[PDB]
């Protein structure tokens, strides 16, 4: 029976979640995880905050009415405009990604000047400079809007030329800065992390925020006693409200998980 | 209005604990609480180590502590589930962040664990780790050396370096990739350890991923401080602030710090 495993779940508007997915499976490998990509109304990055709420909640009920035992907001924008507000009306432990690529960005920096990627949306909500001072006022934060990059990710073109030339050119005005830390700040971006290291070199510290946020997922379950603690045969679920084929081709990609169920779905 | 992040432990390993919180949370205000009087723990009863322990956290509830980290491997194995229980602040002790760690460092889910005799009795490390992993493979050593090593000034010199290779060399015989340092003194000894094991090996100082919880929960609460405007870090020891004051302000870089005497039980 699965009836005594509960799952953690994830929410994100697409593929991107998927980066918190892999390190989760890597620390906490009794886990179950329930996972909803709202590919159908991705990108969420041009989103106003009220409307990125709007649909937060609604995937945060879906994973609820499934049983789920821990939140994870495993995306930026849903994380700066929705966190507090599920975190109080839930009973269950919710956490984000933006304070665990906060704290890993400043663990990395030697000169504590850091940079972030992220949406339009993750941007104008200033959400990692805010966390970042708010952990160390005295560093510096500088942020860029690759609004291309989920294009990109969601297309399934994160390998190939176009990835290639659309982080050098989305990338270019970092190299005139002494940043020496930078910070994933979409939870798609790892998935082309080989490439924005590439481009960046040596110099430069690419942080994915998945291996810190699992961290506090693992942290959290135990400081909770929600550790699973069954050998029930673990069953993971991936829901989409886009394709899943397409869904499939990338998740097991990112994750070596040949035998996935991945299920449409519909919400709002 | 400020509150500090209490510390307690029996004696000065807790302080690499706090050398972490420095680093992670420089906004922070600290209050350490080392019973040097009373140490080592790791011998008494558990009853016992519970009683000293719950001594030390009440000393600091009284002055305004809004969470609490059990700094110290044998009194996290004692008293750590009461206290959490017991107290309306956030507690947390060095094992399961470490064991986090290690399982985070780990690439073929073979660890090693380096303690007092205590601690490696205890069986906390191995408890802790195959909790989130039940297939991961612990070995314990216990390194009843290396604390007189650390605390008589030691640490980087030929004696740590012999004391060193003859306590580790066991490990040498596995295929352990991960040595998890499971004694808060153990830390300032790593750079030989490393040397000792080589570069296949990840050796965890548990107070980075213990400083990273504290950050953690404090944001969870909504309890992190914006500013060090203002910060006054109180450090008290049951033993003499003379040895203590001179341990802590090298390990720390904390040239002007205050360390006041307390009488704590009897
Ligand atoms: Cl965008
Ligand atoms: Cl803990």
């Amino acid at each position: 029976s699965n009836a005594m495993k509960q799952a953690i779940g994830f929410i994100d508007s697409g593929v991107g979640g998927l980066t918190v997915v892999r390190e989760v499976l890597k620390q906490l490998p009794h886990e179950q995880v329930y996972y909803l990509g709202d590919t159908a109304r991705c990108p969420y990055g041009p989103r106003d905050k009220e409307e990125v709420a709007k649909f937060t909640w609604e995937m945060t009920n879906f994973l609820v009415d499934r049983g789920i035992k821990m939140l994870v907001i495993a995306c930026n924008t849903a994380t700066a405009a929705a966190l507090y507000d599920i975190r109080e009306k839930l009973d269950i432990p919710v956490i984000g990604v933006i304070q665990p690529g906060s704290r890993a960005a400043l663990k990395a920096t030697r000169n504590n000047k850091i940079g972030v990627l992220g949406t339009l949306g993750t941007v104008e909500s200033m959400a990692y400079p805010t966390a970042l001072k708010g952990l160390n006022r005295r560093v510096e934060v500088d942020s860029l809007a690759c609004p291309k990059f989920v294009s990109v990710v969601e297309s399934g073109e994160y390998k190939s030329a176009i990835a290639k030339k659309v982080v050098a050119e989305s990338l270019l005005p970092l190299k005139s800065t002494k940043i020496d830390t930078v910070i994933l700040g979409c939870t798609h971006y790892p998935l082309l992390k080989p490439i924005i290291e590439n481009f960046m070199g040596d110099g430069v510290a690419v942080i994915n925020s998945g291996e810190e946020t699992a961290s506090e997922v693992s942290a959290l379950l135990d400081y909770h006693n929600l550790l699973d603690a069954t050998d029930e045969e673990i069953e993971h679920r991936f829901f989409t409200t886009g394709s899943t084929q397409i869904f499939k081709d990338i998740a097991k990609d990112w994750l070596n998980m040949p035998d996935m169920t991945v299920e449409h779905i519909k919400l709002g």
